[PDB]
């Protein structure tokens, strides 16, 4: 009970707390940030066109699509058979990268990757479909999750890669060109990528066509977004509002009766110079030091589940500094991200009438790190305060959004959906309750919150692409 | 357009009004009517203004794991009785196979002296006609366990033993008053040859959604998620919660002792809430609803909060309102047939006036007056008919929060862990079909005293097959 080490761990904890002018103060900067976005090229946020006009019912029915999703860790190809009736038959196949792809020393390239992407493809189809793999006529939609200056619905060149891609050469290519020159060369050229999307996209759409008739009558999806080891989201804004896009084609969408599209805002890299967002010694630490990209998606790194862990490591560190914390031959040291945001998920709720045993035991088995109860308490606090400020952190997009679009106040009983995935959102304890803490104290107050639904949408690499494709040509 | 019209209209929407102190007024009187009726009835000394508040007991919350044979239940409401079979797999997943059949209009005329072996030996034919259907190479093989759903009053004694207080729905079989009804269905099971079917269990629609609700709460759910009560609202309104066993005062001392040394802590309880503040102390009350309850109640008298959130009697309070401004003659029913024809206009005539759109002239609203009681009407008239609808929904939502706010705050349920969250899973066609009944529920819970903070760690979920998968977890653990 080291009233030396309470008093530490009290000012850390004061550190991270978001308050709610800091919220407001977010949101309002946010909707700045998107507005700067949408204007023809700065501090504003990505705001990339996708190209989806139209959000689906639920009752189409009547076709397959293929759809492939390139991850941090494996490719998956699948087959969607959309049932209408909002259900769907899905046939998939996941296949792990080669280490090779994230290791800089191996002379990789874009044709490496997109020749197994279509290796694993044509394994796929002679598995599943092998009847029909050189006669149907595929249409495929490709989930590629990271920065690309989209141009079309089938067309974006790669702006940076992250997940720990070494693939220079793909840098300022269109994928959606290296990706079908791939398939050709293997005697898929009937397998045509029609649509390139992004996870927060496919969340958006695959919520849309599994939300019931019933349901949406009175709730819409408004939102696709992510809270994973990577955060970002996307929502439907009006053409008229989307200046960096030709406005000879903004005409040509109006007249065919559109009036929004999807846009990719890629929001972990809100506020990158640091304006606005806080920042602890921890934060700059992890930025710097632990980062693939440093400098980068520093929201990101402040509500991203793949930085969480880290930051009570190096709160640890820096009170082992102030000799006020006895590591007692942990592993801690010099092994970044061993704390991981899974190891807090026990530490979160752990119960103090248990002397916090699911606390001691999630930090054995993570690091050898012994601990006594009065410093799991304080531990806790920590992890406590860590996880706040990223789910307040989260709000922040969220509110901003809804703010701008007016989207809270359409109609009588109104309700709006928020589909989110990733590991954060969907398993970490009390993630989303304090999500919903921080969008009542936002701008749009209780009142709005009560009408805002965080519901978790799956499938978004796989039934969202292939919704993306369906309205496309062959 | 007619000014007149619409000042009267307006002036009635007025009455339906409820305020955030009058939901906190009839939360805190809630909660003392709670605490009058656990006491035990020594005399009616201010006690006749308590809930019902009658033991289950059924102490167990089920975990989502429980698994085992084919269980066996029955559910008996004010309209039909349904027959199912209710296989429990575990991890929060059952198979069911289910019959329905509508309560013979025999059973509602009360010009024939139907009795209990009427209704009961009706019961047991249609679970024979069951299990001949579903299960005919075993029928009369296996020893099956059965729960008996009875949403109904019933002086409880144990898990398999409670005597009808009171019919309260649509009809009156007199000699079962006073009766364990749990006898009388074994009694025509054993005459029909299903003595191999074994009533194991009496239960109630409330508690049996609670059950069901455990059951299907996630793990990862119940870390953080807890449910807390079962509640119905649908053509009727009823709620159970769970008490600790400290609390029941009205329950034997002994059996308190028993029952904590076994390791529980915890009863749950059937509120019977439909019937609070039936002395009007301080429930809203517009001439609509005492002219509704005095002449087109079959129980005069009672359930009066019930009157006035049910989906019964949502309809009937339109109805009453535009006959009303026909004898003040500011509107017009042409060749309608409101008149005479109570309940013609029903709660699902509502749901589609509800949130029918104004920028397409109320269509939604037309049709539905049309099809309902052939009232043609105009778009100012279809305009001034969706704000009574509000009106009377709103109050219906309003009322409905305060039950759940009161329990919530007795048993302080929010305030137990970091993150608490606390489930009410509730069925009924009101809460689950009726546009925005829940999210005008929310509303209420926010300005009752659990405040905004409350509700948001408050879930209103809608919970099925609580009269079926409820009742099997009761069969499951009692003893053939």
């Amino acid at each position: 009970s080291d009233p030396k080490l309470t008093k530490a761990v009290d000012s850390i904890c004061d550190q991270f707390i978001v308050t709610k002018s800091k919220i407001s103060q977010l949101t309002e900067y946010f909707i700045d940030c998107m507005e700067k976005g949408l204007e023809p090229c700065n501090k504003g946020l990505p705001m990339i066109p996708t190209f989806v006009t139209d959000k689906p019912s639920g009752q189409e029915h009547g076709v397959t699509m293929l759809a492939a999703d390139l991850g941090g860790t494996n490719f998956r190809v699948c087959s969607v058979e959309l049932l209408g009736n909002h259900e769907f038959k899905i046939e998939q196949e996941k296949s792990k990268i080669p280490t090779f792809f994230f290791q800089d020393d191996h002379h990789v390239t874009s044709k490496d990757l997109f020749q197994h992407m279509a290796l694993i493809t044509h394994q796929f189809l002679t598995k599943h479909h092998k009847d029909v793999i050189q006669d149907y006529k595929w249409k495929m939609g490709f989930t590629f999750s990271y920065p690309v200056d989209q141009t079309s619905l089938s067309s974006g060149k790669l702006i940076r890669w992250t997940k720990g891609f070494k693939i220079g050469d793909t840098v300022g290519q269109d994928v959606v060109q290296l990706f079908q020159q791939e398939l050709n060369d293997i005697g898929l050229s009937n397998v045509h990528v029609v649509a390139l999307t992004n996870d927060t996209t496919g969340t958006l759409l695959a919520r849309c066509y599994a939300s019931s008739d019933a349901a949406r009558a009175i709730n819409e999806p408004v939102i696709g977004c992510i809270f994973g080891t990577g955060t970002n989201g996307c929502y439907m804004e009006k053409l008229e509002n989307i200046h960096k896009l030709d406005p000879a084609s903004r005409e040509e969408l109006l007249s065919q009766g559109k009036t929004h599209m999807c846009i990719n805002t890629e929001w972990g890299s809100f506020d990158n110079e640091l304006n606005h967002l806080p920042t602890t010694s921890y934060d700059i630490k992890i930025d710097q030091q632990f980062s693939t990209n440093p400098g980068f998606h520093l929201f990101e790194k402040r509500v991203s589940g793949l930085y969480l862990g880290e930051i009570l490591r190096n709160i640890l560190l820096d009170l082992e500094k102030q000799e006020l914390f006895d590591l007692k031959e942990s592993v801690l040291k010099n092994n970044p991200f061993i704390l991981t945001t899974e190891t807090l998920s026990h530490i979160e709720i752990d119960t103090v009438e248990n002397d916090l045993q699911d606390t001691r035991d999630a930090l054995l088995k993570a690091a050898d790190l012994e601990t006594t109860f009065e410093e799991r308490v304080l531990i806790q606090k920590l992890v406590r305060a860590i996880s706040r400020r990223a789910a307040f952190l989260a709000a922040v997009p969220i509110a901003a959004i809804l703010i701008k679009t007016n989207a809270l106040n359409q109609s009588y009983h109104c309700q709006v959906e928020v589909g989110c995935d990733g590991s954060v959102v969907e398993h970490y304890p009390g993630f989303r309750s304090m999500m919903r803490h921080a969008l009542a104290l936002s701008p749009i107050g209780p009142e709005g919150e009560r009408d805002v639904h965080l519901r978790i949408s799956k499938d978004g690499s796989g039934v969202g692409a292939a919704l993306c494709a369906l309205h496309a040509n062959y």
